[PDB]
């Protein structure tokens, strides 16, 4: 019984029951071990949630550094798309990611992200805010998508009728893409004054 | 026993136990009524959550229309600040807001928001995306703030150490403000090409 196996099962369970319903007792039962055996790998729910958030990004969020051919704009664009897709992979992915601090495994790439934005001419603060922006917008976008879907069932004015169709018709994709490009334009304007 | 009273109690309960722990059975017990009596006002948890999200905005989110002296930029700026503060009023405010569709009470102001952005020279799509952006970023920002706080307890590289301090030292305020202004600059660039 190794960690990888424990977490692989936890991810399957997460899709079966969601974040609220996910407990260690439930994980222990699914794996077919006693709870004190599981304890060694996952001490509690908070520790489980942390491990899931980190593993989901390890498994699915592959655009964490700029490619050699990439501008900072391209990088932020593809990083955000990669993040969004990773959050969308798993049930309650947005709730899973929320409130997790960077993982020891992520330290070096997160450091190079910050350095890379600094070399582009952002101050450190601005770099941090720029990365925080993508993350928060992507997270809010995903949480809305996921939550809207989960509340399925139990007379709008004209412009609002079209606005609802426009957001729902593609689960927020076009709106995500537009705003991402808007955030990137706005950041270019930040660089342009120095 | 009227709706206002039911919901006032529910908001107090929400702060006491959080979104997960909030149930109708618990609400009924707090009010001191039988569950079938409560049923008439709130049919289930999903209906309760909807009513809380709507009432929290009614009670605390007052910058929903432009003031007479306001540019569209000023408006989006103050609308977003007003929203953020309203989401921050209540425990799990971000989770409460997520996945709620506009309320019949909100129809007319939401319609005027959209019209106002159209009159500024945004296409309807762009208007919808622009409003969605604020909402999603504010929501992700708030959810991170709230969730980070809730996971209190149970060696960063140099730039990352400073980035963590920078985000945590004011619970995301400076970063929210910067990105809001970045989103507004980027939207100005959208208008500038037509
Ligand atoms: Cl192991
Ligand atoms: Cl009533």
């Amino acid at each position: 019984l190794d960690k990888e196996q424990v977490i692989d099962n936890a991810l399957i369970l997460l899709n079966e029951v969601g974040i609220e319903g996910l407990t260690t007792r439930k994980l222990a039962q699914k794996i077919g071990v006693e709870q004190p055996t599981l304890y060694w790998h996952v001490k509690n729910k908070r520790a489980l949630l942390d491990a899931l958030a980190e593993t989901i990004l390890q498994k699915h969020h592959h655009h964490v550094l700029p490619l050699p051919n990439e501008t900072w704009q391209d990088f932020l664009r593809n990083n955000a798309k990669s993040f969004r897709q990773a959050l969308l992979m798993y049930r309650d992915g947005g709730k899973i990611h929320a409130g997790t601090r960077p993982s020891e495994s992520q330290f070096e790439t997160s450091e190079q992200q910050l350095q890379f934005l600094c070399d582009a001419g952002f101050s450190l603060s601005q770099a941090v805010y720029a990365l925080s922006s993508i993350a928060h917008f992507t997270l809010g976008s995903v949480l809305e998508t996921q939550e809207h879907q989960e509340s399925q069932k139990e007379a709008y004015p004209p412009l609002l009728t079209q606005a609802v169709a426009i957001m729902d018709s593609d689960n927020g994709d076009a709106a995500f893409l537009f705003v991402l490009d808007v955030m990137i334009s706005g950041l270019e304007t930040v660089l342009k004054s120095a």
